[PDB]
């Protein structure tokens, strides 16, 4: 083990992606799976503001954020000079560029975008994380596909790490209380309100040639819907923006109230159709298999689906997820699954009335699906249960899972090493240990008899 690094053994750096406030962002590649990732490299000695143990606990909470509109982080690794924070790679660029290209969005297009910002921010705030610098440059498009999900990036590190030490246009998005040294949940709502005002109008609500004049406007909180293009935008969109850019933060609406505003609901009516039946049929086949398997099987599968799947693999399940997610909060609750299953039947021409109802089924399934006990089925739990087991069983994926657990790098998993993954066994050669070939059988057996 002496000549193996944690980061360098698993990943090869491909090139630089960019550099913002904390550390620096590169593209890296898993040396076994060949899957590509975004890694933020932070220099320990320059940048650390807390002991390592503090930092690992805070970053661990960031890895646990599982929401379709929040950047996905897979791990934090270290060497003697750096922390490496490895995340999912997004290729669609900043929402900012999409503003430049489009200039302005219709009410429908703006609602579909801002609703995801609301969703992601609601979830952050429920997990007691404030963004602090929400703006279009810190939201990425998952890909170049049309209507792909947005991803909120660049948050969560400001107490663990010191900044690098001339961002242009950042003054547009600041709430007035930020000028008084305050950052809190309500500052994110204000920033989201400035984003919306720009999506609808093409123009900042507190505007000016340079940072001085802009900051002057922000500070009074004075803005208008005076630009000609506003005459044609609905009162409902204006009502929402007014609630978000309310001067006094205690009067300003919460992110959940943003998510639930009637203007959002008016443009988020996405719902399963006939064209989704193939996706829905497949998802359901696989979810029954999952319910059937040992808690141990279910456990290993969640781990593998959440660490090793890719965007391309999950995009159709992503779409089904989104259509079942009725209230747009980025997770599936019990009623949503019951309605979803009733809607699947209706679409298929099958009468729900036909030994065990839809509601009993869902009720017995929630505890198995909701593996962290959250009260909801988050993104990754749905993917684990709804994806083709097959897909996860590629040889390279098993090898990477095997290496995640072989802590000592002996070539064989011990009992203690193995619990990690799930947190009796069958050994063919009976050394009391699992070399890879047995581990493949073990995982392959989970899907099988
Ligand atoms: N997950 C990601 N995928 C692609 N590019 C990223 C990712 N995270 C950050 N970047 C780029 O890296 C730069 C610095 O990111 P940050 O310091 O987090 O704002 C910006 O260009 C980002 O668009
Ligand atoms: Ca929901
Ligand atoms: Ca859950
Ligand atoms: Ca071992
Ligand atoms: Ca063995």
């Amino acid at each position: 083990l002496y000549f193996q690094g944690t980061f360098a053994e698993r990943y090869n750096i491909v090139c630089m992606l960019g550099k913002g406030s904390f550390g620096e962002v590169l593209k890296c590649k898993d040396r076994i799976t060949q899957q590509e990732y975004a890694v933020k490299v932070i220099n320990k000695a320059s940048a650390k503001n807390k002991d390592t143990s503090t930092i690992l606990r805070e970053v661990e909470l960031l890895k646990k954020l599982d929401h379709p509109n929040i950047m996905k982080l897979f791990e934090i690794l270290e060497d003697s000079s750096s922390f490496y924070i490895v995340g999912e790679l997004y290729t669609g660029g900043e929402l900012f560029d999409e503003i430049i290209k489009r200039k302005r969005f219709s009410e429908h297009d703006a609602a579909r975008i801002i609703k995801q910002v609301f969703s992601g921010i609601t979830y952050m705030h429920k997990h007691n994380i404030v963004h602090r610098d929400l703006k279009p440059e810190n939201i990425l498009l998952e890909s170049k596909e049309k209507d792909c999900d947005i991803k909120i990036i660049d948050f969560g590190l400001s107490t663990c790490f010191q900044q690098n030490t001339d961002r242009i246009g950042t003054a547009y998005y600041i709430a007035p209380e930020v000028l008084r040294g305050t950052y809190d949940e309500k500052c994110d709502v204000w920033s989201a309100g400035v984003i919306l005002y720009i999506l609808l109008s093409g123009t900042p609500p507190f505007y000016g040639k340079n940072e001085y004049d802009i900051l002057k406007r922000v500070e009074t909180g004075k803005y208008a819907f005076d630009l000609p293009q506003w005459r044609t935008i609905s009162d409902d969109a204006k009502d929402l923006i007014r609630k978000m850019l309310t001067f006094h933060p205690s009067l300003r609406i919460t992110a959940t109230q943003c998510l639930e505003h009637p203007w959002i609901q008016k443009y988020s009516s996405e719902t399963p159709t006939i064209s989704d039946l193939p996706s829905l049929e497949s998802a359901m086949t696989n979810i029954r298999q999952f319910q059937a398997e040992k808690k141990l099987a279910q456990a290993a599968l969640l781990y593998m689906a959440s660490k090793l799947t890719t965007l391309d693999e999950t995009k159709q399940l992503t779409e089904i997820f989104r259509k079942l997610d009725t209230n747009n909060d980025g997770m599936l609750d019990r009623d949503e699954l019951v309605r979803g299953y009733h809607e699947f039947m209706r679409l298929k021409g099958v009468d729900s009335n036909s030994g065990s109802t839809i509601e009993d089924q869902i009720d017995s399934l929630m505890p198995l699906l909701d593996m962290d006990g959250s009260g909801s089925i988050e993104y990754s739990e749905f993917i684990a249960s709804a994806i083709d087991r097959t897909i996860l069983l590629s040889r390279e994926r098993m090898e990477r899972a095997f290496k995640m657990f072989d802590k000592d790098g002996s070539g064989k998993i011990s009992t203690k090493e193995l619990f990690k993954l799930f947190s009796e066994q069958v050994d063919n050669n009976k050394d009391g240990e699992v070399d890879f070939n047995e581990f493949v059988e073990m995982l392959q057996n989970f899907v099988r008899n």
